[PDB]
This record gives structure tokens, C-alpha cells and sequence, in this order.
């Protein structure tokens, strides 16, 4: 569509903000806020309406990890609860295919999971597919050519730079080239026939780095690194750049929203969040109201 919708998040507790950036003018807007507030959640669109998928509740009054599925139309600037997924994950990661939404890995306590779930809007409905073959929370998830791919994250002991790629016609998972760097709460997201993996953390250091991988050779690159390091970071694509949306740095949780474009291979600085946060939920679509 035309905006970049930015939902919940993390700053001293998980929040409720809905806010949209317009790329064409640089101004934000205040939306309806999220009904429970929750961190570690993705954003996606099907036909217009964006969803909030997953994440925890952490609060002073108790850390609940979420099963939702609430479904914002901007139409109305309303959330509505659609059906909740079959388990809470937390710090999920989530990929579109066919107007159908794939909720994968994330946490629910200490269960790392491996399983992964399908939703229909058509029926509101979610149905269990093949699990992963590792367990993955603050995993990247990206779909290029109708193939669903789970890239990084965290399997309960180890940070990854394992990825696989699910094929829905055979509902099957297969390893695919590891990334270079391990990442742990990565942005991923596709641009071209690429998918690019930003950042994340690897159980030491917050990453600037970025790299790509081409289906069709099979190999991780690296590309220019962001200006700023960031794990737990939002990121979508409007009109072929990559945008990259908050995080934590280490030291600060950024209000920074960097742009990749391909074409220099250079990141720039585009404009800051109205307040520094982690772990939102990030997606594209129409104007509001
Ligand atoms: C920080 N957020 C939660 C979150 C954590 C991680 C990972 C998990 C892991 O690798 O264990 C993580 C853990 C600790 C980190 C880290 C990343 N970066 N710095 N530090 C100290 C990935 C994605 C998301 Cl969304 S949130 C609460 O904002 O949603
Ligand atoms: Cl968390």
C-alpha cells in the first residue's frame, strides 16, 4: 500500500502504540492502539487488513506470552480479535504465502518451538503444518517465489546462522545454505530474488552487519552494514528499499529508522520513531480513515 504500520514493542515493558510512517511526506501517525500490549510480536497484510501476530506481555503485573491473532482494519482504525493460534509465541517470526499467514517458531516459557501454523482468513482459522527442523525463537522469516524460509534465531541454547526453507506443495522443510553470521532476532525480509538477513544478536554483540542470499546460487553475501547495530529490530520493504525500524543497540533502545538501497548499496538515516523501542511488529499497507 502506502504506509509502514509499526504495532507494540518494548521499552522498559511491552507496548500498545499502532503508528504509521508515510514514506511520500515523512510524518507519523498515532492509530489505535493494540488491545493487550505485547513485544516480541510480527506485523503482516492480507487483502488490507494488517494483522498482529504472537509476542508477550511483559508488564509489571506479569509476563504473558500471546496466542493472538488481532486483525486491524485501517478503513475503520479499529482491531478486531481474530482466532488465536494453537500455542502462545513469543518472538515469532511470521511469512505470507497466498493470502494465507504462516506463524512460525517463538516462545512460550522455556518451550522453544519448532512447530509452525497456518491461518486461513477465509475460515479464521489456524491449522498445524510440518514443524522446523530446529527449534527457533527471534527467528527471521521471509517468503520469496511462494517458499517460506526461517532463518536464524535462537533454538533454547545456541544462537544460529542455520536456515530452512518450507515447501508447502510437499509440506516439508530442508536445510538451505547457513548464514555467515550467527543472528539471533535478525530483520528479514526478501527484496528481488534475495533474501536479506539485518542485523540481530549473536549471544555476545548486537550486529550492524547484513547479508543476502540468492535462491538461485544458493550463497550468503554481505552488503554495506547499517549505521546503527540492532537485535530485536522491525523491517519491511516499500517500493523496492528495505526499511529497518528500532532495536536495541546494547545501550539504547534506537528510535532510528534506517533505508537500505540497493542500487548505491548505501543505508541512510530516513527518520526516528516517536519514541526508542524493540520487538515491534512491522508491516505495509493503505492509508487510513
Ligand atoms: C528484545 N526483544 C525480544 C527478542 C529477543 C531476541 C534474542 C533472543 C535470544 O537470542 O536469546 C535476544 C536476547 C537477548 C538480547 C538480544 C536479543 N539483544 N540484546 N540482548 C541482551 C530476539 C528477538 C526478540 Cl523480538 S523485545 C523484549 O524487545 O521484544
Ligand atoms: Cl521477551
Amino acid at each position: 500500500g502506502r504506509l509502514i504500520y509499526t504495532a507494540g514493542g518494548y521499552f522498559r515493558q511491552s507496548l500498545s502504540y499502532l503508528e504509521a510512517y508515510n514514506p511520500s511526506n515523512g510524518s507519523w501517525l498515532r492509530l489505535a492502539d493494540l488491545q493487550v500490549p505485547r513485544s516480541g510480536l510480527a506485523g503482516c497484510v492480507v487483502g488490507g487488513l494488517l494483522y498482529a501476530v504472537g509476542g508477550r506481555n511483559n508488564s509489571p503485573d506479569g509476563n504473558t506470552d500471546s496466542s493472538a491473532l488481532d486483525c486491524y482494519n485501517p478503513m475503520t482504525n479499529q482491531w478486531s480479535p481474530c482466532a488465536s493460534m494453537s500455542v502462545p509465541r513469543n518472538r515469532i517470526g511470521v511469512g505470507v504465502i497466498d493470502g494465507h499467514i504462516y506463524a512460525v517458531g517463538g516462545s512460550h516459557g522455556c518451550i522453544h518451538h519448532s512447530s509452525v501454523e497456518r491461518y486461513e482468513p477465509e475460515r479464521d482459522e489456524w491449522h498445524l503444518v510440518a514443524p522446523m527442523l530446529t527449534r527457533r525463537i527471534g527467528v527471521g522469516v521471509a517468503v520469496l517465489n511462494r517458499l517460506l524460509y526461517a532463518v536464524g534465531g535462537f533454538d533454547g541454547t545456541n544462537r544460529l546462522n542455520s536456515a530452512e526453507c518450507y515447501y508447502p506443495e510437499r509440506n516439508e522443510w530442508r536445510m538451505i545454505t547457513p548464514m555467515n553470521t550467527i543472528r539471533s532476532g535478525a530483520g528479514v525480509c526478501v527484496l528481488h530474488n534475495c533474501i536479506y538477513a539485518a542485523g540481530g544478536y549473536d549471544g555476545q554483540d548486537q550486529l550492524n552487519s547484513v547479508e543476502r542470499y540468492d535462491v538461485e546460487t544458493e550463497t550468503w553475501t554481505f552488503v554495506a552494514p547499517m549505521r546503527h547495530h540492532r537485535s530485536a529490530l522491525g523491517i519491511t520493504v516499500h517500493q523496492g528499499k528495505i526499511y529497518v525500524l528500532g532495536g536495541y543497540d546494547g545501550h539504547t533502545f534506537l528510535d532510528s529508522v534506517e533505508c537500505y538501497d540497493p542500487d548505491s548499496d548505501t543505508w541512510s538515516e530516513v527518520t526516528r520513531m516517536t519514541s526508542g523501542r524493540s520487538g515491534v511488529g512491522v508491516a505495509v499497507t493503505m492509508e487510513p480513515c
